[PDB]
């Protein structure tokens, strides 16, 4: 089926069934009309079957089973005789469709086919034994039949078939012909034939009875009509299957993946005649690793080569919200775009079948692009696809440097005198969702017998709480180290225009009912989105507690300080009585543009918005991984706890626990990596929130968009926003 | 049971059984009286069952099975007739408690209940076939009954019941009434009824017999008294179970989690009447995902809402060694502390049942705290619990900034002239336990047949040695890079008072029998704590080899050098002939306080003590994860290798291998992360042991407790200790 949109006024609202549109597949993949900018979703792709090729323009013979099964006499079990069959029709189900066989056993991979036409080189074993002796012919048996007379291999492939003939092999006085060895020096080799007769002695000395510790190895078989079936003689037939090293028409096509069928292989691969070797003559089939693609023909032994049609596909897009679904597809790795056109001739729908086709096929290095084709010069890269190709409009199809030049060397310089001051930002994630799971509440929640099937796989299970709790200790340990490094929590000032320009909207202010720092709340409004033991622990530090730490940092003589900071970047006393109106004018006309940078959807918080999505995609996967099982009875054991007995529940629950436990085990290890990752980003910012002590340049990053001369910190949900300034000289230059 | 303390003089010594005290649970969790400072152990918590609610103030009828089972005639198998039953009592075990049915089959989830009272809408199928035809009614059958006459679904839920009546349906001449279809164009749909009769032709042409390739599709049934049971007619009844879309008293409580029971759900959740929707009328039950909490009443269809009582609990503590067990508990997320008080009214012991209760319940944001309640102003944070609350005495219940103020802007400065010099430390881990496991020795140790059940799951198994060995290569690669960067291993000096102050106890000295650097051995005494293939490889570099590297580094004109280092921090020639007595007096009175910092239990090596515990908790988990199995025969296969045959051992060993392998597989991936983590801490220290070249400030960390002016390295087991100094101006200031 598909999925839909229940509005929770209880309403069957609008929804999309996909596969009427490959655009709709992307909505069918993740979620509804909410759309990327305009980014991907890697989906699946295949190639549709057509056509068959088979073997054997050679054989014209079946074999006479009836001269074996409907025969007269069978040989001994101690002296067993094998019969060879070549060039026969393996129509054994006709021999199965009878009541001729009481016992019908097949071992290993011979208990698999039971109806299926294959090919081998059959050998047949035959003997006659008594009643209960039938089960003694198997891998791992006892009794002098198995121990001293006849024994299968322990990895043997064959079918054993048997019946009873009281009518012939049983006489009233006893068919005393066949014998059994009950005194033999040792066990049997697999398929060992014993036609010799030597009288036995337990010390191994060859001697002759009647004597003490010198006796006979062979006695006869009582085959009576007037006895029960355990003493009655049973005629046994054992088959064998050695390989060749159901009609047909071979008819090579070339033309192909997408079916082929000899024995030993069902070829889903291209045909090419082709090359190379012929010799072995263990021929053919050898690959790295076991991907059999050297094939002989049955008639011409022609060196056929198999290669599949096994490729993927990802869709590029624009934002479908603010652009009108200018959707193109990138077939991933089927580089023969003609073969992609051979899937789009009509062409039997390979494989994302929908009602949208195109005629603007562009082949690239990364497979082939379908939807547009525009060799161009303009358009700096937006949506990269690989191989130096991007997507802008749609269109694209190139990449840019890009791009300037310069004068050469001379005997002159670059003086430049007039300058500018920027303000620029950066965001740094510092904390994940400080989360926790209860092990015993995800695993079955409430069943006692689930817990009874839980106390003995090794109670690590608290480890999945314990190793997860080590995150939660180290999570808020980061926020301490990035923040709690002040010497004394100084108070805010009462003069917002502290000498230089202002502290408007980055100023812990009086009223100002909220905190503190209006631009914090310009950041704090930038977010998106207890049954199953699944919680999120609250962090240690709260947001106003965070904003208290940020507030004293803004304090840091303030014009004399910033001038002294400028002298570190290479100016003097003269840039004090020069600039102080223009500096604030350079300041105040810049910081308001931050207040008009955001909110314009802010366009750059995707660092932070990824982080909450790094958990929201994770946990919502885990809840979806709950109710999909395998164990193949249901998906919620609350039924099957009440359904089965305690005989077969533990068959199914222990299957069900393994799917739940391993997925949970997958989550913790998936969780720990980003815990290790963001801590590395924390220690990046932990250093970087020291420049932010004034605190001049590193050199030369932080930000690296000019020199430094100071910077300002802010706050953010699960993150830290900086405010880097600099000097930046303009031109002129005007120099020799 | 519990666990104890065997003193290894062979003595049954003192031990603790837990659950007489929630304090004792923490000792019952990890280990004995050894106690944290005073930190947690996250344990489990539940809510105790009480009360039941059930369905149906409606039905008053069972159904007449006896007019179906004890009836006269059954319809055909090619023309099968279904009978509908509504409003009956599903008392099928009474029909099971009989000898009326020879065959008793149930399929899918219908072979589960077999005694259990549930509800459905039963349909009944009935026919009469011959002897061996009973097994042909199943998912995946052959024969013209299954292929051409009647077929179940392959996912069907129902019970099939049958018997024999030679007394009625068998006559001496033959009950030739019912027929069988043996010539039909194609297979069957599931539950397809075939009441038509058209004579057959293999080319599909409608024609009329007697003609070549034009015959009849239906022949009769020989039902003889004078024949065997394989030809005798068997009467068959097939049941069906379609849903509704054992007595009772409904009696809504509201009041609740902690049991509820309709059909299709066993509600372990709160009751609230409540809201919202009514429409569908696929009603009710729909959640994200399948957490069914929309319920109708059987009478009033009232929109009941289910929410569980599923919460955890962690205990706070003081050090029980040096404080007198001032123990409080934090119930994790049951934020309704009244509901926690409703578990502590008396109240049927939910769920960590012990003999210790309290009456000082404080609700917080992180659930509810029980044990103390103290709204306060003092006490900077010690033991954080989250939501800005900590624990000191016990008590607590607040958080601090904390906390100062400052003067405002002016036309003055801060001159400060007198200064100080600190010494401060930091520790950096550089190496784990360089460990190794043998794969084949953890997995069964010594069994040949375990190895026979090991050679074919894909012999990665050396990979668990190989990927683990890649740690051990990269482990001691770190210690080279952090240390082996000297140009020439210079020798130690003979004058310990090398100009400035001294090198007392950080001085590779003559006698000094050990090395080198007395304060190394003040650090080296700060540690705590071959059957199962489980080793720890020795490191490359030894401790005296490490101390040799540290020794030449202390060398580094020495007063003129440290003065020139001071001039980098912003002083001149004048702070040479000013201070040289006071500097050593500032030096020597500070370094002895390091020699009185440690040992005071040293209070700060918990970085390094964690690292050995990061392995000691890991490996001791792994050894405990050995002897707890699941596979549910034993925990050591040395028994079951000698117990079973090679028929059922591979049933159990392959279950047993999977638990052992996956836990081992868990360990390596758990091991690799801290290998990646400490290497990041190594590259931190690898840079940081270059300042330590003199080697002035970064700026401004290393340490960041002042400027830099130099620093000293030391050595530590699996770690590196630094000695950062600085300048620090006092006051006065005294400036305008």
């Amino acid at each position: 089926t598909f999925m839909l949109k229940y509005d929770e006024n209880g309403t069957i609202t609008d929804a999309v069934d996909c596969s009427q549109n490959p655009l709709a597949e992307l909505k069918c993949s993740v979620k509804s009309f909410e759309i990327d900018k305009g980014i991907y979703q890697t989906s699946n792709f295949r190639v549709v079957p057509s056509g068959d090729v088979v073997r054997f323009p050679n054989i014209t013979n079946l074999c006479p089973f009836g001269e074996v099964f409907n025969a007269t006499k069978f040989p001994s079990v101690y002296a067993w005789e094998r019969k060879k069959i070549s060039n026969c029709v393996a129509d054994y189900s006709v021999l199965y469709n009878s009541t001729f066989f009481s016992t019908f056993k097949c071992y290993g991979v011979s208990a698999t086919k039971l109806n299926d036409l294959c090919f081998s080189n059959v050998y047949a074993d035959s003997f006659v034994v008594k009643g209960d002796d039938v089960r003694q012919i198997a891998p791992g048996q006892t009794g002098v039949i198995a121990d001293y007379n006849y024994k299968l291999p322990d990895d043997f492939m064959g079918c054993v078939l048997a019946w009873n003939t009281r009518n012939i092999d049983a006489t009233s006085t006893g068919n005393y012909n066949y014998k059994y060895r009950y005194l033999r020096h040792g066990k049997l080799r697999p398929f060992e034939r014993d036609i010799s007769n030597v009288p036995f002695s337990p010390d191994g000395k060859p001697c002759t009875p009647p004597a003490l510790n010198c006796y006979w190895p062979l006695n006869d078989y009582g085959f009576y009509t007037t006895t029960g079936i355990g003493y009655q003689p049973y005629r046994v037939v054992v088959l064998s299957f050695e390989l060749l090293n159901p009609k047909l028409s071979t008819d090579l096509i070339k033309n192909q993946c997408v079916n082929f069928n000899f024995n030993g292989l069902t070829g889903t691969g291209v045909l090419t005649p082709s090359s190379k070797r012929f010799q072995p003559f263990q021929q053919f089939g050898r690959d790295v690793s076991d991907f059999t693609d050297s094939v002989r023909d049955p008639k011409t032994s022609e060196i056929l080569d198999i290669s599949p049609c096994s490729f993927g596909g990802v869709s590029v897009i624009t934002p479908g919200t603010n652009a009108s679904s200018e959707v193109a597809v990138l077939y991933q790795d089927v580089n023969c775009t003609d073969v992609s056109t051979a899937i789009h001739a009509d062409q039997l729908t390979p494989a994302w079948r929908i009602y949208s086709t195109g005629n603007n096929v562009f082949q690239t290095q990364a497979g082939c692009l379908i939807g547009a084709e525009h060799v161009d010069t303009s358009y700096e890269c937006d949506i990269p696809i690989g191989a130096g190709i991007c997507a802008s409009y749609v269109a694209y199809t190139m990449s840019l440097g890009a791009d300037s030049s310069i004068a050469y060397s001379n005997n002159t310089i670059a003086i430049p005198t007039n300058f500018s001051i920027s303000i620029t930002t950066e965001v740094m994630p510092v904390s994940m969702a400080k989360t926790s799971v209860d092990c015993n509440m995800y695993i079955c929640g409430d069943s006692t017998e689930c817990a009874n099937l839980l106390l003995q796989y090794g109670s690590f299970c608290t480890q999945l709480n314990r190793a997860l709790s080590g995150i939660a200790a180290e999570q808020d340990r980061n926020t301490r180290e990035v923040f709690a490094q002040v010497k004394q929590m100084y108070k805010t000032p009462t003069l917002k225009y502290f000498g230089g320009f202002n502290f408007s909207q980055i100023l812990p202010d009086p009223l100002k009912p909220t905190k503190r720092s209006f631009i914090e709340d310009l950041l704090f409004n930038k977010v998106t989105l207890k049954f199953n033991g699944l919680t999120v622990l609250p962090p240690l530090l709260t947001d106003d507690m965070i904003a208290a730490y940020t507030a004293a940092l803004v304090s840091g003589p303030f014009a004399m300080q910033m001038a002294y900071r400028f002298n570190g970047i290479g100016v003097t006393q003269n840039v004090l009585y020069e600039n102080q109106k223009q500096i604030a004018n350079q300041f105040n006309k810049a910081i308001s543009q931050i207040q008009e940078s955001l909110t314009t959807t802010s366009t750059a918080l995707g660092k932070l918005q990824d982080v909450v999505n790094q958990n929201a995609q994770a946990l919502n996967t885990l809840v979806k991984q709950l109710s999909s099982n395998f164990g193949a009875i249901s998906s919620v054991l609350n039924d099957i706890l009440s359904r089965l007995d305690k005989v077969e529940a533990e068959v199914q629950i222990d299957r069900l626990i393994t799917g739940r436990l391993q997925s949970l085990q997958t989550y913790v290890t998936q969780q720990l990596i980003r815990a290790a990752e963001i801590r590395a980003s924390a220690n990046l910012a932990a250093t970087k929130m020291s420049e932010c002590v004034l605190g001049q340049s590193k050199r030369v990053d932080f930000c690296g968009k000019g020199y430094h001369l100071m910077s300002f910190p802010q706050a953010a949900p699960h993150g830290v926003v900086f405010l880097h300034v600099t000097y930046v000289p303009s031109q002129e230059r005007n120099f020799t």
